[PDB]
RNA sequence: GGCAGAUCUGAGCCUGGGAGCUCUCUGCC
């Protein structure tokens, strides 16, 4: 999935 | 353990600036 972070979207596994 | 989903609760650190190294949350089984 992916996740929110420092404005950025990116991929934490699934 | 399994699955769902958010920085629209969050965060450590980098041989960073990311299909990164990851810890944590809260929903159901």
């Amino acid at each position: 999935r992916v996740r929110t972070r420092k404005g950025r979207r990116i991929r934490i596994x699934p």
